[PDB]
């Protein structure tokens, strides 16, 4: 079959193996040289409209936890930027690290980040998050790194429930979430179009990574580096690692939505 994971022979090396478009032209994530990516002054400002998102559930899939959304109309949308048109939020998601030293997709002059926020949307163009990831324009990521540091007050009502999802499988009601508590305070950015980082690969992606890390606490950290990718009652193996590492830009260019 085309099980997947982080592990040894399961990991992101051998991904191709299932799925061929891992060794695509369009691949994520990718090492941002700052010095090479250059502002654009034709990118509009970003807007992010999350007053009314409605978290509905957390669950823990085997490779990371996902908080999923109502998607069903316009409640939490990201415009602007590099896009055109309404992204709907469906998900966010998390990758981190054994070490804080690494986590990250995404680098920074080859720097990694302790951690990397995923919130994942969808163009309204296309009429269902399904019908989007098979398109160029289908999704826009917003990444935002996270260090070791103050505490992160928004993300405490995540980290409160991971031990109710501890094993591949579980699931619990989340309801009430503000993913603005998860935002740092400047959201200049870089942008660049590219794929999932996670099977299926597929290039679908228009990437909007934050420059401005926000600042987690170690404890919050630790309670991320205690989830398990197993399912109940199989061997323990602890979920950390769940990064995929920079691939190839190719032909691609990183814009800078700052001077
Ligand atoms: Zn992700």
């Amino acid at each position: 079959s085309h099980h997947w994971g982080y592990g040894k022979h399961n990991g992101p090396e051998h991904w191709h193996k299932d799925f061929p478009i891992a060794k695509g032209e369009r691949q994520s994530p990718v090492d941002i040289d700052t010095h090479t990516a250059k502002y654009d002054p034709s990118l509009k400002p970003l807007s992010v409209s999350y007053d009314q998102a409605t978290s509905l559930r957390i669950l823990n899939n085997g490779h990371a936890f996902n908080v999923e959304f109502d998607d069903s109309q316009d409640k939490a949308v990201l415009k602007g930027g590099p896009l055109d048109g309404t992204y709907r939020l469906i998900q966010f998601h998390f990758h981190w690290g054994s070490l804080d030293g690494q986590g990250s997709e995404h680098t920074v002059d080859k720097k990694k980040y302790a951690a990397e926020l995923h919130l994942v949307h969808w163009n309204t163009k296309y009429g269902d998050f399904g019908k989007a990831v098979q398109q160029p324009d289908g999704l826009a990521v917003l990444g935002i790194f996270l260090k070791v540091g103050s505490a992160k007050p928004g993300l405490q009502k995540v980290v409160d429930v991971l031990d109710s999802i501890k094993t591949k499988g579980k699931s619990a009601d989340f309801t009430n979430f503000d993913p603005r508590g998860l935002l740092p305070e400047s959201l200049d950015y870089w942008t660049y179009p590219g794929s999932l980082t996670t099977p299926p690969l597929l290039e679908c992606v228009t990437w909007i990574v934050l420059k401005e890390p926000i600042s987690v606490s170690s404890e919050q950290v630790l309670k991320f580096r205690k989830l398990n990718f197993n399912g109940e009652g199989e061997p323990e193996e602890l979920m950390v690692d769940n990064w995929r590492p920079a691939q190839p830009l190719k032909n691609r260019q990183i814009k800078a939505s700052f001077k």
